[PDB]
């Protein structure tokens, strides 16, 4: 029993942490083989209108210092794509777990691995939100720090954090170096569109609940999608689709409660509040754990 | 910027993670140099007022199944700690951290690994409540799996899990066996003594809220320790004692508003709620932050 924000275990991310640095800035790069992945923002001095093609340019693979723990490693080359920096090594990560590069949607979560001087710091799940930012938790010099999943032993790495936007918000990139929302690594004026909560994963929190002996808010009545879709958008919940609805179908299975039947559960949440009463120690709809977060969590499934 | 959750990273305690079977009862054991610490509740059948002296005098080398990954590891000895099974094995882990054991008070927090089989399944921090509990996320196949502190790069062991209480929350030892609480690992009429909030803590994470542009709960009054006191115990909080004034001195002085003056603010809170406003993104006041815990994150310390 019970229920927390869990992130994947961090050891095979730790032993890819890299330090990278170039001139006075110093942040955090990802090595796998023979290959250093870090933000390409690294070669910037200040900023406001960089051309990045001229400032490669004008470096040499001796302008990059990349340490690993204690060692310095070899810089024999360097390129960019996208906004991210690929700088090859002598002496491939003897550490490089089975892994992949993921491009997630919004909605999906992942896990954190905040990391200073290439030096990790702990750990934390988060979500990409709608509006193609992530709540995350980043001090200066964080730039470089991967987001992953883990299935079976591999490693999906799908973000690499560039910047934090002026709300306290951050905003990166898959690891080919395409940022997520419409974001570009330069200072400019830049700032979130509005954001909507994720509702399949409010739904499947409330599966959580109800595995886990919180029932109080359930109740007889069913709801039409098309119903519930009305009390969404009064919100600002992303509507429910048939897809949502399919997804969800294995824990509408495990506890018995179909899906359009939870979901007049939430449209009475959302209309009458919780009155004082909490849902898995929350007072606030959480809209963090996809519907496998859920599975795995109440299931058991290791990596 | 941002405040989340963090578990320290997990990797220097994913390599000392194996399975330990007895008979049909299969958990997790900590490897660590040419020993495996496993709950003694390992070698029971069922079970209500078990003799483990007798149970263990019962059993030789041959009857524990210690593996570690995919290699099976040879029992050489056999002991029992308080409530810890110690297993001598032939090999001594070569991912051995540097580490120590320790025993926590009430009010401080740990990342906990969750694992079964000896496989971890996830990364999550957690408080050791007042009553010598931990609201943790544990399934069947769960104890063995262990909570621990990482300070330079020392893992400091400070939690094995054993028990899951009848109200859903969690019981364990120190690494020598000695259970936190009242507990003991036989299956009996045991219920965790009534609960307090941890009142340093809720006073550290206002002082993260601060730090993070949250100060509408910010106030011009102050009160005194005895008359804040006087408050908490109305609201089943702990009380605030000096040394918890003296430890939270480094927040007070980097937002410039002192302890007594942020009692001032908790008061009201407890008095008259948030009035539909929310504090770093909860709608209730957490208490799992210590004040070393929110220096840490909002300072950026590595590991
Ligand atoms: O030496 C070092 N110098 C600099 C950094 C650094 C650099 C940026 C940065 C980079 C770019 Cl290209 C654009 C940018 O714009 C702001 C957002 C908006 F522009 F979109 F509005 C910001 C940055 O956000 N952080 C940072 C701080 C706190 C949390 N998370 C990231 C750090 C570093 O880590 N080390
Ligand atoms: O093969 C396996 N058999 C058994 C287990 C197992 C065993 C116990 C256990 C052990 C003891 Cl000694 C006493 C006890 O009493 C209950 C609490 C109270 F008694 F204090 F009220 C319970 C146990 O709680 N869990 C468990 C489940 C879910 C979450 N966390 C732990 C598992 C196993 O993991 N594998």
């Amino acid at each position: 029993s019970g229920f927390r924000k869990m992130a994947f275990p961090s050891g095979k991310v730790e032993g890819c942490m890299v330090q990278v640095t170039c001139g006075t800035t110093t942040l955090n790069g990802l090595w796998l083989d023979d290959v250093v992945y870090c933000p390409r923002h690294v070669i910037c001095t200040s900023m406001l209108n960089p051309n990045y093609e001229d400032l490669l340019i004008r470096k040499s693979n001796h302008n990059f210092l990349v340490q690993a723990g204690n060692v310095q490693l070899r810089v024999i080359g360097h390129s960019m794509q996208n906004c991210v920096l690929k700088l090859k090594v002598d002496t491939a990560n003897p550490k490089t777990p089975k892994y992949k590069f993921v491009r997630i949607q919004p909605g999906q979560t992942f896990s954190v691995l905040a990391c200073y001087n290439g030096s990790p710091s702990g750990v934390y799940q988060c979500a990409m939100r709608p509006n193609f930012t992530i709540k995350g938790s980043f001090l200066n010099g964080s730039c470089g720090s991967v987001g992953f999943n883990i299935d079976y032993d591999c490693v999906s790495f799908c973000y690499m954090h560039h910047m934090e936007l002026p709300t306290g918000v951050h905003a990166g990139t898959d690891l080919e170096g395409n940022f997520y929302g419409p974001f570009v690594d330069r200072q400019t004026a830049q700032a979130a569109g509005t954001d909507t909560t994720i509702t399949v994963n409010v739904l499947a929190w409330l599966y959580a609940a109800v595995i886990n002996g919180d029932r109080w808010f359930l109740n007889r009545f069913t709801t039409t999608l098309n119903d519930f879709n009305l009390v969404a958008m009064k919100y600002n919940y992303e509507p429910l689709t048939q897809d949502h609805v399919d997804i969800l179908g294995p824990l509408s299975a495990q506890t018995g409660i179909a899906v359009l039947d939870m979901c007049a559960s939430l449209k009475e949440l959302l209309q009458n509040g919780m009155n004082g009463r909490t849902i898995l120690g929350s007072a606030l709809l959480e809209d963090e754990f996809t519907p496998f977060d859920v599975v795995r969590q109440c299931s058991g499934v290791t990596f």
